[PDB]
């Protein structure tokens, strides 16, 4: 396999959230556009 | 080359149609195929 430069690839803009239970809110101690990716990283074969 | 895990890489979404010259969707056809035009894609090293 070839991997992106940065072993992820694309990756969705995640903000960090905290139980309040089974609600849910905005952590603002964590940043709120982290970089994360589902899954495996993307690859191409050769 | 370097190819995509499915050796195609982006598509766009197509609809099964058939000729009725006028076309009309084809109902036994799945209407969100995902097909590429063209070559896979591909990288060089």
């Amino acid at each position: 396999y070839c991997f992106p430069l940065d072993a992820v690839g694309r990756t969705d803009t995640y903000q960090g959230i905290k139980a309040n239970q089974t609600t849910w809110t905005k952590d603002d101690s964590v940043n709120d556009a982290n970089e994360i990716g589902k899954g495996n990283p993307f690859a191409m074969e050769i």
